[PDB]
């Protein structure tokens, strides 16, 4: 292929061209995220049944939802909360590779098979089945900084006017409102409602009938008389649409003539239809828009439209209302790609100039300038071909394949370089010598690449669709290179390069140049007489590099494991959490003082709070609460005492001293969609009907079995609420019969005043909104209220909730669980420093086997995934080294050559280990990538060695000595030009300090540190490796 | 409704197949807005109330 | 087991292996519908069939 691409330029060059085109169409045309779909497909059912606690959603709600699950295809697991909040959330969890739009519309049509069995309050609140495993790209709030809107008011406006247009602006996938349209409240006074002879039951009566919407009929309608001219509808009954209206509703006349309307026992008004999360900004009543961006779309192009559109809107809007951006990480995924893409035009720069350097041609160094871009553009096609996106993963992976690109590009060019500059032979034929030398070893470098990167295409769960970006990113472009390397660089070189004497090799320039030259062809020399010095007595080399292995496998046991670096995405995180049976006003207080913490203790790196009272992290309640803060620009917070880490730690320790609150302050992880650390997350399961209290003791016994190893399990804690008292109002019914007082009254006057009822819907301003009656608030705080609600009987006399009723205080569960269907509890926990996750799993079974009997336990989250993907390493990576082997037996014709090449993997991999673990960094995916990388690059520098060396051995007379020196000679520039350029390349990775510089140290470290070792030892092990395989086995 | 609109009542068979059962008012007394006086409804005291 | 299961006389009693594939059934055996296609009812539809 190179020789028919020598004498056909001009179809090399149409082939390049066409590359160029599918690239340069799929950037335009690829999406973009920060991210793409690691989490497994998960699917959200949501429900609930105002007024009710923990159990009577369990029970009515969340177990005929669950004994309903049956039948979906490819569910991992499922998992239930019942809340007192009144709310049941099951979350199913499918295997990844399922489709996600196929496991949610069996989960809902499971569920409308089910909807029957549940109660009727339940069904007419809606059960919502979505997708819970995406993230927002955007919160969009909307503040009045004049006081004249509450939160209610800039709900409702945000509802009417700007969610429709914000779901159509191009590439919004959902819009989730934070809040909810007006509602029409009902206050009602008990005082007011005994006075006139009324109870709740009598007003939500009045409501359904006197605001209903009736089907009249049809004038003239068919079949019609033998003579009718005229066809119109009847309109009768409809909505209602204003507070007057319901106001004038009519619930009695008494005997006397009175008038007794709906305005008389209760206020009416518009509030909320929930108010149990207030949101504000700054302090300042604040609703909001979460922006979900769709599947396939560019995040950039979709943020920027939703700006737009938004200021578009601003002119309309009420005097006082404007939007903030709480929420805004798409700057981070901007400057993220920016610095990736300018690392990537900075190492071609790099390439340039270190080839200009070495060969000081600038035809030379044009022709890398031509080849690398093609072939990234011929790797953003086949990505684009293949359904993948522009995202972190791949453009880490596409900056670690550039070493592999320059590596191809500047081995062809040197290699021509080379036979110019010894045979003397012109540009044409000295391309077809040299490709001739360097075009089998370059295939077999392709397929040894291929068996190198492939297997991370294959690992399952989480962690595998991490990998597999990398895997499909830096095989398609070391095949492109390849490629590239045997079809367009040498026509290239054999119509730019210009033709060099046969013994001209820069000695006779002057000046820098001319001393590099000299200084060069001394270092060249020396370097050839150490190693021929040291291929006298391999002996001790070999003894030496046993030594490096033992290190290596030292340092690699002692490096810590991770998956993602944390990232300062400019905002952060702060949960309140109080104690049980504090309100509303208690977590405001709170959440108050954090928010006048972080303005002014950090009015230098704050720009806003966005405290949230009412819902933290694995509950919501009056007790709960959550702060996302938003830092300022990084240019503006400079150092690392204001980076996210810092400012973390800081307010941390200056919340501790809160008092009678946990309010604690973390950063994201560097994948929202998944909460992972090296932890683990396991589930207790009652499996013999214990019950709550019994699986409670099992839970406590289990924490304090844990407690008892402090140096295994660290922090293992309930992810859960204790039970916390309640209050029964247990019901004597004789007593309520013997006065004549139906239990369904009583029941339904229970819940209407103190749980609130929805009665039914009414049009205001052309849309439906919910109508709710409540009691007012002064009259259902406390138990002694409950003495101020009165029944009325079958004599029409009124009877007190006193009189057929006792009261007492208990304790139940505000947050009740469920895994697979059956009572659970989840803990939290980690491994201990310097303790795998294994471990600590392992030690958490055997303490679990101590439980009491009927209480088993299970893994899921992330440990499910480490339950599944334990063992797969080690695995394909023996089937990695043995195809590499085969491949390598194939390319050199010999069984034992191979392992002079395959010898050279821990040369890169101890500096790896030593520049991670000086600097500190673990064993995460960024590092493991890179890892394989160098090892990828050393084989490819030891496979030209070895092939050069052979080839002079067997197509020449030369011995074993000579032949093994001449081609370490041959090698040596080619392998220190590229080693130059890839490091000045990752040097900004490594001493970056900005946006995204975890990620970007965590890739350029070990990438750093193994390139460095690997150029250092293989121009000297390798050699030796080739010469002992030779003698031992010839 | 029943009257002018039509209402579905429930079910009944036809020579084996399931086919609706509809109450409605006689074309003549549903043609012209006068003939919603012709139209009473039941008191609880049992007096029809036009 | 089928021949012994006639003594009984009390029920039909029959003992069978599968089919290879259980849906294709005997290569010899027909399944066939009479279906009433005119509203006849049950009893005529019985007669057609007997
Ligand atoms: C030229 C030829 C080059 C071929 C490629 C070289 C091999 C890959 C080099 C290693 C890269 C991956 C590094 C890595 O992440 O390894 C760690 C990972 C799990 O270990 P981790 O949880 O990180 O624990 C760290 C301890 N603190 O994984 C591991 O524990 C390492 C897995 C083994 C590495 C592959 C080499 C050994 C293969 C033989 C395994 C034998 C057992 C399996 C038998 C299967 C039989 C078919
Ligand atoms: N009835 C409404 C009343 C208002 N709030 C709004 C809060 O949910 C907004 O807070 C946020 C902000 C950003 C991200 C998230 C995430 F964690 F969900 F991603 C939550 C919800 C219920």
């Amino acid at each position: 292929m190179p020789n028919f691409f020598i004498d056909r330029p001009i179809f090399a060059w149409v082939i390049a061209i066409i590359i160029m085109l599918a690239g340069g169409l799929a950037i335009l045309k690829l999406p973009v995220a920060q991210y793409p779909t690691i989490a497994p497909p998960a699917v959200t059912i949501s429900a609930s049944y105002p007024g009710a606690d923990a159990k009577t959603v369990q029970d009515t709600v969340t177990q005929v939802i669950e004994q309903n699950m049956n039948g979906i295809d490819n569910l991992m697991y499922m998992s239930s909360n019942s809340d007192s909040t009144g709310t049941v959330q099951i979350t199913l969890t499918f295997e990844s590779g399922t489709d996600a739009d196929i496991a949610q519309v069996q989960v809902q049509n499971k569920l409308q098979l089910a909807m029957p069995l549940l109660p009727q309050e339940v069904q007419q609140q809606g059960v919502s089945v979505e997708k819970s495993s995406s993230s927002f790209l955007m919160v969009v709030g909307v503040i009045n900084t004049d006081g004249t809107m509450t939160q209610e008011d800039i709900s409702d406006y945000v509802a009417a006017n700007m969610k429709d247009a914000i779901s159509r602006t191009s590439g919004v996938g959902d819009v989730q409102l934070f809040g909810s349209q007006y509602a029409m409240r009902i206050w009602m006074n008990p005082n007011e409602l005994n006075k006139f002879q009324l109870t709740p039951v009598d007003v939500i009566t009045a409501i359904k009938a006197q605001n209903a919407q009736v089907a009249a009929g049809q004038l003239g309608g068919t079949p019609p008389v033998k003579g009718q001219q005229l066809n119109a509808s009847i309109i009768a009954q409809t909505r209602l649409t204003s507070t007057e209206e319901f106001g004038k509703i009519l619930l009695k006349v008494n005997q006397d003539g009175s008038r007794v309307l709906l305005r008389d026992v209760a206020k009416i008004e518009l509030g909320g239809e929930n108010y149990d999360i207030i949101a504000e900004f700054n302090g300042q009543p604040a609703s909001g828009l979460g922006i979900k961006l769709a599947t396939g779309a560019n995040a950039l192009d979709t943020a920027a439209a939703i700006r737009a559109e938004l200021a578009k809107m601003e002119p309309f809007f009420p005097s006082g209302l404007k939007i903030v951006y709480p929420y805004d990480t798409t700057p981070f995924v901007k400057i993220s790609i920016h610095e990736v893409v300018k690392t990537l035009v900075e190492a071609i720069i790099l390439v340039f100039l270190v080839m200009y350097l070495f060969l000081q041609n600038f035809r030379a160094t044009l022709i890398p300038t031509i080849a690398v871009p093609v072939v990234l553009l011929g790797t953003f096609a086949v990505l684009a071909a293949f359904g993948f996106s522009i995202n972190t993963l791949t453009m880490f992976g596409m900056v670690l394949a550039i070493g592999l690109l320059v590596d191809d590009a500047i081995v062809v060019v040197e290699n021509v370089e080379r036979v110019m500059a010894e045979e003397g032979l012109p540009p044409k034929e000295a391309t077809r010598k040299s490709m001739g030398q360097i075009q089998g070893a370059l295939v077999g470098i392709a397929m040894v690449l291929s068996a190198v990167f492939v297997p991370m295409a294959f690992f399952g769960g989480s962690t595998g669709a991490i990998y597999r970006q990398f895997s499909i990113t830096i095989v398609s472009a070391m095949a492109l290179s390849v490629l590239v390397a045997l079809i367009l660089t040498p026509a290239l070189c054999a119509t730019m390069l210009k033709p060099i004497a046969k013994g001209d090799h820069g000695e006779g320039k002057k000046g820098f140049f001319g001393w590099f030259n000299r200084m060069f062809e001394k270092s060249t020399h020396h370097y050839t007489d150490s190693v021929g010095g040291i291929l006298r007595s391999t002996g001790r080399y070999l003894v030496l590099y046993l030594i490096i292995v033992v290190g290596m496998a030292y340092l690699f046991v002692r490096l810590p494991s991770s998956f993602l670096p944390d990232e300062d995405q400019g905002v952060f995180m702060t949960m309140v959490q109080l104690p049980a049976g504090a309100t509303q006003e208690r977590t405001q207080k709170v959440l108050n003082e954090v928010t006048h913490y972080y303005l002014t203790k950090e009015k230098n790196n704050v720009e806003s709070v966005f405290a949230v009272n009412g819902f933290g992290f694995a509950g919501r309640g009056q007790n709960t609460g959550i702060a996302f803060v938003s830092l300022k620009d990084w240019a503006d917070r400079p150092g690392e005492e204001n980076k996210v880490e810092a400012i973390t730690m800081r307010a941390t320790r200056a919340f501790s001293q809160i008092k009678d609150a946990m309010v604690f302050a973390f950063n994201l992880p560097a994948i929202v969609e998944l909460g992972t650390a090296t932890g683990f997350d396991f589930e207790l399961i009652d499996q013999a009907g214990l019950g709550h209290e019994k699986l409670t003791q099992a839970r406590n016994q289990l924490l304090a079995e844990a407690a008892k190893h402090p140096d295994m399990l660290t922090s293992v804690r309930p992810n859960g609420l204790e039970d916390t008292p309640q209050f029964k109002i247990d019901i004597d019914q004789e007593k309520a019969q013997a006065l004549g007082v139906s239990i369904n009254d009583i029941n339904t006057t229970l819940g209407a005043a103190w749980g609130g009822s929805y009665v039914n819907d009414f049009i205001d301003r052309g849309r439906v909104k919910k109508v709710y009656v409540m009691s007012e608030a002064k009259y259902r705080m406390l138990p002694d209220d409950i003495g101020d609600w009165y029944v009325r009987a079958a004599d029409g006399q009124m009877v007190p909730f006193s009189a057929f009723s006792s009261s007492r205080w208990e304790y139940g569960s505000p947050r009740l669980e469920r895994y697979n269907g059956l009572p659970s509890m989840e803990i939290l926990g980690q491994a201990a420093p310097g303790k795998s996750t294994g471990e600590a799993m392992e030690l958490m079974e055997q303490l679990a086997s101590k439980l009491p009997t009927g209480v088993g336990y299970d893994w899921t989250g992330m440990s499910y995934q480490e339950r599944l993907s334990g063992n797969q390493a080690p695995s394909l990576y023996a089937i990695s080294l043995i195809v590499v082997f085969l491949c390598l037996a194939a390319l050199y014709e010999s069984w034992s050559i191979p392992f002079s090449v395959m010898l050279v993997v821990p040369l890169g991999v101890i500096g790896a280990l030593l520049a991670a673990t000086f600097r500190g960094l673990t064993n995460d995916v960024y590092f493991q990538v890179g890892l394989l990388t160098t090892i990828g690059l050393s084989a490819k520098n030891a496979i030209l060695i070895v092939e050069f060396a052979k080839d002079l051995m067997d197509k020449e007379g030369k011995g074993l000595i000579e032949a093994t020196l001449d081609a370490v000679r041959m090698r040596l520039r080619p392998i220190l030009m590229t080693s130059l350029a890839f490091i000045l390349g990752v040097m900004p990775l490594v001493i970056s300090t900005g946006a995204g510089s975890g990620a970007q140290n965590a890739v350029g470290t070990g990438v750093m540190g193994g390139m460095v070792t690997a150029t250092v030892l293989a121009i000297f092990f390798v050699p030796v490796f080739f010469v002992v395989v030779r003698r031992r086995f010839s």
